[PDB]
DNA sequence: CCATGCGCTGAC
DNA sequence: GTCAGGCATGG
């Protein structure tokens, strides 16, 4: 994550729904905002959140009376994406994990925050012939919000990961916000190799498969793209090896393969998974952030999470818009 | 709970 | 054709 000198969101209150690791919290707090409520139902996510922020999020949002939620200015929600991902069944709103947006809508209707700030997978914009996104837009419009949606790739915002997500920013109509812009992409100057731990700290992550097939030469020149170097097995998910001189493939939460959740990388002549701290860095988490004691849960958590830096630029622009109030 | 081989998908 | 992006089942 980056340093934010001008605290655009000072004095504003936010809630952290589907909190996970608290990526939205780190991003908005860096812009000066104050968290007043958090909600997350996974036992291990609750633990890591408490380890980092000192508080246990409330559980199952579907059973929370929306009237009990504190007054707030910005509602944040990176809501579940399994039902919308191209790696899943794409049942969408028909999936029990696919109806959480309607809980967001229920809370917005009651609490009427200035801003609603949501994140999901890129496929959310395409799913069901665009109807899924249109449902969200229309729901927010019906609640008297404007709707701004764009897919952003983390590699365009200083983080070496291909991670294309949809970001949906909504302003209450009475605020007359007409100048919200998504942040402009800029040149990437950091690559996977720049975020790696020393070899001595990751020896246990080395995998030596005799069915490794190298399909492409290692590169010496860094590049802002994924660079496949080889495969093991049949080369499905988690069975693909990439160059550290490129960017990381997207981290996953429920993924498998021998290099599960992180993918495999060529490091000093050997192939290995990423360490959870390398996952944190690939998601823009600061080294001060405390990783969950279970490595399996840590990988799941980072796989579900948000890239802090992207959220910081967006949050800064939300604040920039709210603050422009000429006579 | 933790581990891993898929077996498809959207987008080229 | 290519490549990046959760489910099922094993224990
Ligand atoms: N009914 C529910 N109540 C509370 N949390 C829920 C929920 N259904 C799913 N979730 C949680 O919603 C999260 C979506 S992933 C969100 C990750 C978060 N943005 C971060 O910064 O890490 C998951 O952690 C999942 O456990």
């Amino acid at each position: 994550m980056i340093e934010i000198k001008d605290k655009q969101l000072t004095g504003l209150r936010f809630i952290d729904l589907f909190a996970g690791l608290g990526g939205f919290r780190l991003a908005l707090e860096s812009c000066g905002a104050e968290c007043v409520y958090s909600n997350e139902w996974d036992k291990y996510a609750q633990e890591v959140y408490e380890m980092n922020f000192g508080e246990k999020p409330e559980g199952d949002i579907t059973q929370v009376n929306e009237k009990t939620i504190p007054d707030h200015d910005i509602l944040c929600a990176g809501f579940p994406c399994q039902a919308f991902s191209i790696s899943g069944k794409q049942k969408g709103f028909e999936d029990s994990r696919g109806t959480l947006f309607f809980d967001i809508a229920r809370i917005v209707r009651e609490k009427k925050p200035k801003v609603v700030f949501m994140e999901n997978v890129k496929n959310f914009a395409s799913h069901d012939n665009g109807n899924t996104l249109e449902v969200v837009k229309n729901t927010m419009n019906e609640l008297d919000y404007s709707f701004h949606a764009k897919v952003l790739n983390a590699l365009d915002y200083g983080i070496p990961q291909k991670r294309e997500r949809i970001y949906m920013i909504c302003f209450r109509n009475d605020l007359n916000i007409q100048n919200f812009q998504f942040p402009k992409p800029f040149e990437l100057n950091t690559f996977v190799k720049d975020l790696l731990l020393p070899d001595s700290e990751v020896e246990h992550l080395v995998i030596d498969r005799k069915d490794l097939v190298m399909t492409n030469q290692e590169i010496e020149q860094t590049t802002p793209k994924t660079v496949r170097l080889g495969i093991v097995g049949k080369g499905g998910q988690g069975e693909r090896i990439y160059s550290t001189r490129g960017i990381a493939i997207t981290l996953s939460a429920y993924g498998g393969g021998i290099f599960a959740k992180t993918g495999g990388y060529l490091v000093n002549g050997k192939t290995r998974k990423l360490h959870p701290r390398e996952c944190a860095r690939v998601m823009g988490y600061p080294d001060s952030y405390k990783v969950h004691p279970s490595t399996s849960q840590a990988y799941k958590q980072f796989g579900n999470s948000v890239v802090i830096n992207v959220l910081q630029y967006i949050a800064y622009n939300i604040g920039s818009s709210l603050n422009f109030k000429p006579y």
